[PDB]
């Protein structure tokens, strides 16, 4: 029983990975990068038209296990791509010429035991050494300026950097796969809530990123293309600057590999709802978010290196 305008449990968005690949199979492709630490397969799809030389988009949801918005969103990109190819001029332009890598659910295991045990969890579901303690924050566990100021020793605490770099299987498994497409992958996106931020390079350091000036630019026309729709007001800058000191996270270790146009995205709300956001909101803003997703798939085409 899935449905888009939903909250999809685990055993219904695997279901749907395999459903939606068979229902479009000139469109989507459907396979596993790893296995979490309890054993749940990593599953990812490849959205676009086959073809030689493309290059390619990667975008990952559900790295903490409470953001229900964010898993939500990367099957609604998938549901917009099936229903609007062949219908919208720029959609279809997008997946002729480009390959779409959706990570729907990174933090599987922590996402079954917000719908089990515990809705407000973040980390992942591994023991630690010395303590009853369990979990480890993925955005703290890339190998980019790792565990310095901003991350935590401790395994009890919510920002933990973990043993060393790379010590979940999530992490390595999403890492890997970067690394084995790097020359095709142009541009790096994570889904995440709440705050309505678009945060891009340095947030490990106090140090600006060699392209500053292009993705000021960038995130700044992408707000106000979100904005049109609903009137969200959504803000940006680099990490350190608008946000705090957040070391080893998946998007600055991206721009440090080579990718230039480096993203996360911060989902509905401010504060009202948080991280329990409604159901009856689920379609505004995946909506809203499509124009500004569209928006930075459009400017890479444009600026291929
Ligand atoms: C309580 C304390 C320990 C902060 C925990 N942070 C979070 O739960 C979320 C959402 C939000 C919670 C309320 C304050 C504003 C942020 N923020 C979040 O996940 N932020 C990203 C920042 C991404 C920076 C790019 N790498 C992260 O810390 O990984
Ligand atoms: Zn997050
Ligand atoms: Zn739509
Ligand atoms: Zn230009």
């Amino acid at each position: 029983g899935h449905s888009y305008e939903k909250y999809n449990n685990w055993e219904t968005i695997e279901a749907w990975t395999k459903q939606v690949t068979s229902e479009n199979p000139d469109l989507i492709s459907r396979t596993a990068i790893g296995t979490t630490f309890l054993g749940n397969n990593i599953y990812l799809l490849k959205v676009g038209k086959p073809g030689p030389n493309k290059p390619a988009i990667f975008m990952d949801c559900g790295i903490h296990a409470r953001e229900w918005i964010s898993h939500a969103f990367c099957q609604w990109f998938v549901r917009e791509a099936v229903l609007t190819y062949g219908y919208e001029s720029h959609m279809t332009e997008f997946l002729n010429k480009l390959d779409f890598y959706v990570l729907p659910v990174l933090n599987i295991d922590g996402y079954i035991y917000t719908w089990t045990k515990n809705r407000m969890w973040r980390k992942t579901r591994s023991t630690n050494a010395g303590t009853t303690c369990i979990g480890t924050d993925p955005n703290r566990n890339f190998d980019a300026g790792w565990c310095t100021t901003g991350a935590s020793t401790d395994p009890c605490d919510e920002t933990y950097c973990g043993s060393a770099a790379e010590s979940e299987k999530e992490t390595k498994a999403l890492a890997d796969f970067i690394r084995n497409n790097l020359s095709s992958i142009k541009a790096y996106l994570s889904i995440h809530s709440y705050s309505q931020h678009i945060v891009y390079p340095y947030s490990y350091d106090y140090k600006l990123p060699e392209n500053n000036a292009e993705l000021n630019n960038l995130a700044k026309a992408a707000v106000k293309e979100l904005a049109t729709l609903y009137g969200t007001k959504y803000t940006y800058g680099p990490g350190a600057t608008t946000l705090y000191l957040a070391p080893g996270g998946g998007d600055d270790w991206a721009y440090d590999q080579g990718i230039k146009y480096s993203f996360t995205f911060e989902l509905r709300d401010k504060g009202r709802y948080g991280f329990i956001l409604p159901e009856s909101q689920i379609q505004a803003t995946c909506e809203e978010t499509m124009l500004a997703i569209k928006y930075v798939t459009n400017y890479v085409l444009g600026h291929l290196y």
